[PDB]
């Protein structure tokens, strides 16, 4: 009863863009699936084989995952340019700008500007996927599961001498030396230095969607070094529980952070009931029913111990 038109009996791997437009019109009509553009897969075969379920979802939120496994059922049934055979995190930015155009061509993609990755290898893998949505939303996933794909074929950063200290003791004037520095490392567009008016404990509170809107073409390579390289999203929850227990030391934030599992709200509470505990004539466990009879407040719940 069911048979696939006559096009697309061949592996998924040779399809066309033309190709995966009838595969969605036929899908759609065959399963009685809600309606989904034909400007929603804008890409060959190759692509369309590279994008995960989460991708289908991404793209179709009625229908991604059972056009993704109707395409594993046809596929069970069924390289690099010169300057880019090099490990991706050893590529300049002309690398990346080679890389776009030719991703483009290999899996007809709808064109990529070349303004969209001003930055080398070293900050293009520290990019996520959301990231890379963001710079293209018509052809990012593809990117980022082609990005994957060369990492697992192929088959560090070392902050500067003068710069070698934890973003929680940046001075405002460090925070300007740190861009200066990120500029030159990653190959990204010039950013002006009175961008972040503010020192190392303000940058760690600042959202991505904070550097996104500072720094619009790196702002999102800028906060996942912060957070994700030099130590910055534990130095960010040692703050959080700084903020919520007075006495609290970094050393002993540190200490309970790690006990909690990276949980400020865990550990917030642990801290409090230390406190309590200590001060009280009675078991751990009752402090912990205390402070919850006082909406975890620890000078209320204190003072009924005292």
């Amino acid at each position: 009863s069911i048979r696939l038109p006559a096009h697309l009996r061949l592996q998924p791997i040779y399809w066309s863009r033309d190709d995966v437009a009838q595969w969605l019109k036929w899908a759609e009509n065959e399963f009685s699936l809600r309606p989904i553009d034909s400007n929603t897969f804008e890409m060959n075969g190759k692509a369309l084989l590279l994008l995960t379920k989460e991708d289908f979802r991404y793209r179709s939120p009625h229908s991604g995952d059972e056009l993704y496994e109707l395409l594993q059922h046809i596929l069970k049934q069924r390289r690099l340019p010169a300057h880019l055979r090099l490990q991706p995190i050893y590529w300049s930015r002309d690398d990346v700008a080679q890389w776009l155009k030719w991703a483009e061509n290999e899996f007809s993609l709808r064109p990529i500007d070349s303004n969209t990755f001003e930055m080398n290898g070293k900050a293009l893998l520290l990019l996520t996927k959301e990231d890379f949505r963001y710079r293209s939303p018509h052809s990012g996933d593809v990117l980022y599961e082609l990005l994957q794909h060369i990492l697992k074929q192929r088959p560090s950063i070392r902050l500067p001498a003068h710069l070698r200290l934890q973003p929680i003791y940046w001075s405002r004037d460090d925070v300007a030396q740190w861009l200066k520095w990120a500029e030159n490392e990653f190959s990204l567009r010039p950013i002006d230095s009175n961008t972040f008016e503010m020192n190392g404990k303000a940058l760690l509170l600042l959202t991505k969607e904070d550097f996104r809107y500072r720094s619009p073409h790196s702002g999102d390579v800028l906060y996942e070094l912060l957070q994700h390289i030099l130590g910055g999203e534990l130095q960010r929850k040692i703050m959080e529980v700084e903020l919520s227990v007075h006495g609290v030391t970094h050393q002993e934030a540190q200490t309970a952070l790690g006990a909690t599992g990276g949980d400020v709200v865990s550990a917030i509470r642990n801290l409090k009931v230390d406190q309590l505990f200590h001060l009280s004539s009675r078991s751990r466990a009752d402090a912990w029913r205390i402070l919850e009879h006082y909406q975890w407040d620890l000078s209320a719940a204190s003072r009924y111990v005292l």
